[PDB]
């Protein structure tokens, strides 16, 4: 019934918890099997069942995902802060099963349907940003850090008008804040994580900014191969990291020398850079009608405030929701 890795495999037509009739597959995994089911106890209504991987460490993250989703759902009774709705939970053949609201597809899937480097319409990006900032508001209202905000973890409804922040498997409490430079998916990873500086809700704000650029351009903002390449790409837009920020970090020596100069790795190869000049043109890469062009400039102004290297100088959730791009 259970694989060596810890996967359940699943059978089409199988009834889970004597009510959930599995008909669809969606995708398995990675780290859990998400199946499409019909709840026979609730007039054959559509539901998504996340079957958590077995082993030891995966079940620990599953219960952690269960408690965090329960906290966010209770804090938002009217469902206005765009977070995934957990219906209930059950156990099936050793695996923990999470019953979720039915959603059409993730933002990575919609982007592929839009085309190669096409991106979503500015009106859709505007609506999506507001909902993403509302998700950050609830995340900050509670003491939770998503720590994996990317198009793959943002699900959309059938009409694609409403989005939901999903996958709380890598989520953590603010008081915990573990010293690790591999926190958050590499491309959406904040500079304070890499340097080893104290991090908070700002990492989720940075990730949102990375997604917003990708939502409009259809391209990854910083497609860095390593943690050192991620810093170089981040500095190619904002210039060299401030001296006060580098000193606060833990992994300073891995990227910066004693003279506070960046060491770019390109067979090892190390090139020392004294001052990094802002070469990346955010406006040129983002861009035709004047009503749409004005909205693009507003997105550019919002992105410059989100992409601030120092998290203390980063735009707040309230100011991002009140921004000219959202308010029109
Ligand atoms: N509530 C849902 N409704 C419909 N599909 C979902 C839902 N939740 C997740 N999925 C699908 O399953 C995919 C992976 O789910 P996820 O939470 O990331 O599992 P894991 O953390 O093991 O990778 C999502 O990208 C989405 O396609």
């Amino acid at each position: 019934w259970t694989d060596a890795e810890g996967y359940y495999r699943v059978n089409i037509g199988e009834v889970l918890d004597k009510r959930y009739n599995v008909y669809g597959y969606t995708g398995q995994g990675v780290f859990s099997n998400v199946v499409r089911a019909r709840d026979n106890a609730r007039a054959n209504q559509e539901v998504a069942v996340k079957i958590i991987r077995n082993n030891e460490l995966m079940q620990k993250t599953g219960l952690k995902e269960l408690e965090f989703l329960k906290k966010l759902n209770d804090a938002d009774p009217d469902d206005k802060f765009h977070c995934l709705r957990l219906f209930r939970h059950f156990y099936h053949k050793q695996h923990l099963c999470l019953v979720f609201e039915p959603l059409s597809m993730n933002l990575r899937e919609v982007l592929k349907k839009y085309g190669k480097d096409v991106g979503l319409h500015i009106k859709a990006v505007r609506s999506y940003s507001q909902q993403l900032f509302l998700a950050l508001k609830l995340l900050k209202r509670c003491n939770i850090l998503h720590a994996d905000i990317k198009p793959d973890n943002i699900l959309v409804n059938e009409s694609k008008t409403i989005l939901k922040l999903c996958d709380f498997g890598s989520a953590s409490h603010v008081a915990d804040n573990d010293i690790t430079p591999y926190l958050v998916s590499r491309f959406y990873r904040a500079p304070e994580i890499i340097i080893g500086k104290s991090y908070d809700y700002g990492i989720d704000m940075w990730s949102v900014g990375c997604t917003l650029y990708e939502l409009y351009t259809g391209k990854i903002l910083f497609p860095g191969k390593t943690n050192n390449h991620m810093l170089k790409l981040a500095m190619d837009l904002k210039g060299k990291m401030p001296n006060k920020m580098i000193r606060k970090g833990v992994f300073k020596d891995q990227h910066f020398d004693q003279n506070l100069n960046f060491m770019y790795i390109e067979r090892e190869k190390v090139t020392v850079m004294s001052t990094i000049n802002p070469t990346k043109d955010l406006l040129a890469d983002l861009i035709l009608p004047e009503d749409q062009r004005k909205k693009v400039h507003q997105l550019k102004d919002l992105l410059d405030q989100i992409l601030m290297l120092d998290p203390a100088k980063r735009i707040s959730i309230n100011q991002a929701l009140q921004h000219a791009f959202i308010q029109e």
